[PDB]
């Protein structure tokens, strides 16, 4: 990021402070947990609603020296009232605008936000799980403030998990008990305290949606297959991105090893010896040097993060993902309930600031071998299957005679959302009990609201419909400002916020008290459909096909001889 956008950034992490001041009321409020009381505060927002306000409940012990790396265990509890009118510290990660490294190991926190704690009926409970490829992200106001969905009569809850090396180192030896997906378990053990705790807040324990987008979406896609969460909750929403998709899962276990010689471990390739390096080691100097440990060919091969979810290389009583998630999708439990996906209209905008500095990237586009999915093809990616396969998704994007960057944008839309998506749909389709699956297509563009990660991108001035760019109308963030009933804007966050709240309340997302919804048929997809439909949201609400069928079902064709692995 600029110094000019860092000096803005500055200013605005001023001004939200005395606005966040300005908006805290003095009516604080307690509330049971199963762990102990908990004061809130109730909060103000600019569109002058009121919301009740719980940061900083803790839902697991702080996993701080032994409980480094691992599985989540249960916090202490506490006789007295514990103090939640202030955020915690989000988990160690680099600060994107920044530059520099922040946040604790102390990190396992929810936040809860609701217009009214004894409500006649218990509400909906949503929960929002946040992405950032599972190595930036936060529960924080400032990015992912509850003042739009307040106005609806729900329970918000926004929760943080470990991130990074720290949330999801991996080792073969079960001596170790480091199998990987530590923050995956964290997710698992937030959503239990939900289930456990959310009638104190005027929630239904009985009608829980999860969402989240990018690696929030995968997240709640995990939730979603593993058996850890079987019936603990009743709608699914996911916002750009799947646990198909090539970025959410690694397998990352000899990359450790890598990270301990990068802080200066010697030794041998051996995971005691690699583990009790990385159990001293500062935290802040792991995370700082998690940027340097892919590979040339890794990245090459678009491994886009070196620790992630991954298959785990033994079973323990508290494993989340025993197998590929491929193969959960076929046994998952949440198959069966209510499901909403979507993507923007150019998912891979967002890479713009990338093939500014990086032009020679656009050169991968003159073969197309690196963007085949790998399970096909070789790590060199020099045979000639490779080749084939890569000729394919070359006539899928490139356009003209000489590739472009728009063509490299509009493959990534495919390589990273639409096609693991599609890949998702059919399999999920062969494992349910028939219950709805709908599909939106976020399609609304504007510079008068935006949102953190344009920032990030340096995606200032550029028109389309970005990843992340819907994130805007559905969160406060301290970029934003007071809008007029009469926007666009003001109209889009009614809208996205009035469709998630109804979905999550009945498990289908059309209502008519919903404005722009009068001649919209929102039908969910069926097995039989060669064509999906989508409800394309921009300044109108549109049934209509899917624009990227075409390109979906030239990247299936890759798989015609191996149909088992589609």
């Amino acid at each position: 990021v600029s110094l000019m956008e860092k000096l803005k950034w500055k200013i605005k992490c001023i001004e939200n402070k005395f606005l966040n001041y300005r908006l805290t009321t003095n009516e604080t409020v307690v509330a049971e947990t199963e762990y102990g009381k908990v004061k809130g505060v109730k909060r103000l927002t600019v569109y002058d609603d009121s919301y009740y306000s719980f940061e900083g409940i803790p839902y697991a012990q702080p996993p701080v020296g032994e409980l480094r790396f691992k599985a989540p265990q249960r916090p202490t509890p506490w006789a007295g009232v514990r103090d939640c009118c202030n955020h915690k510290d989000k988990s160690v990660q680099v600060d994107f605008i920044t530059g520099k490294v922040c946040g604790s190991e102390d990190c396992l926190y929810l936040s809860v936000y609701t217009n009214n704690l004894n409500p006649e009926t218990k509400r909906p409970v949503l929960v929002y799980i946040h992405g950032g490829g599972f190595i930036i992200g936060e529960n924080h106001r400032d990015m992912y403030g509850p003042d739009y969905f307040i106005k609806k009569d729900v329970v918000l809850i926004n929760i943080q998990y470990r991130l990074g090396a720290l949330g999801f180192l991996s080792l073969n030896s079960e001596d170790l008990n480091v199998p990987g997906n530590a923050g995956l378990k964290d997710q698992v053990m937030a959503l239990r305290w939900i289930k456990n705790n959310c009638a104190n807040f005027g929630g239904n324990p009985d009608n829980i949606t999860v969402f989240g987008e990018s690696a929030g979406a995968a997240s709640t896609h995990y939730m979603m297959l593993t058996e850890q969460t079987r019936g603990l909750f009743h709608r699914g929403i996911l916002m750009s991105g799947n646990a198909i998709c090539p970025w959410a899962n690694t397998q990352c276990q000899h990359r450790a090893f890598t990270l301990a010689k990068l802080a200066g471990y010697k030794g041998e390739d051996n995971d005691k010896d690699v583990l009790e390096f990385l159990m001293k080691a500062k935290p802040q100097d792991l995370i700082k040097l998690e940027e340097k440990v892919l590979t040339l060919e890794e990245r090459t091969n678009k491994v886009m993060f070196p620790f992630g979810p991954t298959v785990e290389p033994y079973q323990t009583a508290d494993c989340v993902l025993p197998k590929h998630p491929r193969e959960m999708v076929k046994t998952a439990w949440g198959n069966s309930i209510p499901t909403m996906m979507g993507n923007t209209s150019y998912e891979g905008l967002f890479f713009t600031s990338i093939l500014k500095q990086m032009p020679l990237l656009v050169k991968e586009l003159e073969t197309c071998v690196n963007f085949v999915p790998s399970e096909l093809a070789d790590a060199e990616r020099t045979a000639p299957e490779t080749l084939e396969m890569g000729a394919k998704i070359k006539k899928a994007h490139v356009t003209g005679e000489t590739p472009t960057a728009d063509n490299f944008m509009d493959l990534c839309s495919h390589f990273y959302f639409w096609f693991p998506m599609h890949r998702l749909l059919q399999l999920r389709f062969n494992h349910t009990s028939g219950t709805p699956v709908y599909l939106y297509r976020f399609d609304f563009d504007s510079e008068d609201l935006i949102n953190p990660y344009r920032i990030m991108r340096s995606g200032r001035g550029v028109k389309g419909v970005s990843h992340t760019d819907e994130l805007t109308y559905f969160f406060w963030n301290q970029l934003a400002k007071r809008m007029p009933k009469e926007s666009r804007e003001y109209k889009t966050i009614e809208r996205m916020t009035g469709i998630w709240t109804q979905f999550a309340t009945t498990g289908n997302p059309y209502s008519n008290e919903i404005e722009g919804m009068e001649n919209v048929s929102w039908d969910p997809i069926e097995k039989s459909d060669e064509v999906y439909k989508c409800l394309n949201i921009s300044d109108e609400l549109k049934m209509i096909d899917v624009p990227e069928m075409g390109k979906i079902k030239q990247w299936e064709s890759m798989f015609e001889k191996h149909r088992d692995l589609f």
